[PDB]
């Protein structure tokens, strides 16, 4: 896949807004808390699992960046 920004559509798994707010709060917090995740779910019409899974995917690649110069 080709990571980066992504906006418009409003008709697939995530919108502009959904994708924007997500890369926002994965910048500062490495892990959303219970309340933060629930809050973001209300705004973004997502659910705590969907938010967890997006954030988990973003967080995984970071592990092979941060310390992954072991190959």
């Amino acid at each position: 896949s080709a990571p980066g920004g992504k906006s418009r559509r409003r008709r697939t798994a995530f919108t502009s807004e959904q994708l924007l707010e997500l890369e926002k709060e994965f910048h500062c917090k490495k892990y959303l808390s219970l309340t933060e995740r629930s809050q973001i779910a209300h705004a973004l019409k997502l659910s705590e699992v969907q938010v967890k899974i997006w954030f988990q995917n973003r967080r995984a690649k970071w592990k092979r960046i941060k310390a992954g110069n072991v190959s």
